[PDB]
């Protein structure tokens, strides 16, 4: 179960979707 971020200009892997959770929030911030 690979845990990579789905975004352009990113391409970052992790050892637990947990990090992918707080990571996807830094891709579309500015709210
Ligand atoms: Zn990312």
């Amino acid at each position: 179960r690979p845990f990579m971020c789905t975004w352009s200009y990113c391409g970052k892997r992790f050892t637990r979707s947990d990090e992918l959770q707080r990571h996807k929030r830094t891709h579309t911030g500015e709210k």
